[PDB]
């Protein structure tokens, strides 16, 4: 089956964490979401591999991204610190 959680307790790499994330609600996508595009190599998230392109965002560090834009999700990421609590959850499609 897909569909398997994590909490990804990250911490960053010298201020990065190595992930271009798309979607939202309001934007081309109908299906509602922020989606992990891809990896940046030399990544905190890269290296770390509970996060990989495909993959389905459901929260940043408490807050649930259901609904939030495309830009929402890239500046809450932005602005994030040291430590980063995730979570996401392993694939809906395979």
């Amino acid at each position: 089956k897909p569909g398997d959680t994590f909490e990804v307790e990250l911490a960053k790499t010298d201020g990065s964490l190595g992930i271009s994330v798309t979607g939202g609600v309001n934007t081309s996508v109908r299906h509602g979401g922020i989606y992990v595009k891809a990896i940046i190599p030399k990544g905190a998230a890269e290296s770390d591999g509970r996060i990989h392109k495909g993959d389905r965002v459901l929260a940043v560090n408490g807050v649930s991204l259901e609904g939030a834009t495309h830009k929402q999700a890239v500046e809450t990421l932005r602005n994030t610190g040291q430590v980063v609590h995730l979570l996401l959850e392993k694939g809906q499609v395979p």
